[PDB]
RNA sequence: GGGGGUGAAACGGUCUCGACGGGGGUCGCCGAGGGCGUGGCUGCGCGCCGAGGUGCGGGUGGCCUCGUAAAAACCCGCAACGGCAUAACUGCCAACACCAACUACGCUCUCGCGGCUUAAUGACCGCGACCUCGCCCGGUAGCCCUGCCGGGGGCUCACCGGAAGCGGGGACACAAACCCGGCUAGCCCGGGGCCACGCCCUCUAACCCCGGGCGAAGCUUGAAGGGGGCUCGCUCCUGGCCGCCCGUCCGCGGGCCAAGCCAGGAGGACACGCGAAACGCGGACUACGCGCGUAGAGGCCCGCCGUAGGGACCUUCGGACGGGGGUUCGACUCCCCCCACCUCCACCA
């Protein structure tokens, strides 16, 4: 059912600062969100790539049959405007202040996009 | 096994606006702290010969080059030893109050009685002793009743002296290096005019004060006034000299005047500007004889839309609904149709 968010982040991690971002999902990913098959532990924005990326997302797929149960975890970067970006990129990096997904969730526009707020230990 | 039914949180939401890259471009948010250089100015650069050296420099211009000249540099040093020698340049052993910051059988000489009572001495803390020693007294020197006087006022542990009054004891732990008391609260040698919009010898206040002296020395009888003195002219100010001269630097030119003086007025005493004041027509830029434009590692500021000569964002695209093509304002669910998927459909039976 769809209010899938990580309920750590008030009684576990204290968050200072938020942000908004997408991901690649694809729909079996998606589709997930009316069972129930999603948390964000163990999940946080990192960089070593080119790109800003987001990895170890357990969503783990279900649709109605096999379709595409894909792994979940994988890579998929995070566009993340300059202005928000090159006055954060540290907090990316160097873990005290990680930006994690606290949510996924599908905008304006249709597309998945992902809350991202300051954790750590999570 | 396919279709219909299903392939976001249904059906109905397809660039992740972006990070990061690149087409059309901005020069901005974000890297870039605005940036970045082709300049300007020295009233053209130079002078009658001058400045100047090859890793980074000391020395050197008497060696020796570049300057319309006639052909191409050195001695020494940074450069010595990582933990180590002299090379690190004659390395380098450490500091507060003993009689007391901190701690005692203590400390300038013999003892005692309780406290203390857990625990040892009854020297500890309170208390009593032939005496150190204070209170304060017998003294050299050096010092603020320094008037006359009552009286060396008296002293300091450097060097010494009693018992005529004790604080308390074998520590009972730094000011008589200047002070108490009365009669005229004074007298004598003597310097010398400050004071009031500058005063004084002078005068109503006899004419002088009283700063200092007498144990270790020197500047003030005056309010109403002037003739004269002081610091000049009692005091000040009138004309003759005062005051003033265009980047380095030059031609044709050169004046009117306080103060201070030579002298003369006016207010009772500086009354403060009574007025009386001051450069023109021109010019080179190594001085006109002479050439090179580098005598040269310049002195002080700006200039340009414009960052190419540091990056990469605005717009916009490499990158997501399990694929892969058409197609709607709205798609994988409109038309397809592979794979999947719930139900229906195609041997035989």
């Amino acid at each position: 059912a769809p209010v899938l968010e990580n309920r750590r982040a008030r009684h576990d991690y204290e968050i200072l600062e938020t942000y908004e971002a997408g991901i690649a999902l694809k729909g079996t990913e998606v589709k997930s969100l009316r069972a129930g098959k999603v948390d964000f532990t163990g999940s946080f924005a990192r960089f070593e790539d080119g790109e800003l990326y987001l990895e170890n997302l357990y969503i783990a797929p279900y649709e109605k049959g096999s379709y595409a149960n894909v792994d979940p975890r994988r890579k998929r970067k995070l566009l993340l405007h300059k202005h928000e970006l090159r006055r954060l990129l540290g907090k990316v990096e160097q873990k005290g202040l990680t930006l994690v997904p606290l949510k996924i969730y599908f905008n304006e526009r249709g597309y998945a996009k992902v809350l991202l707020g300051l954790a750590r230990g999570k």
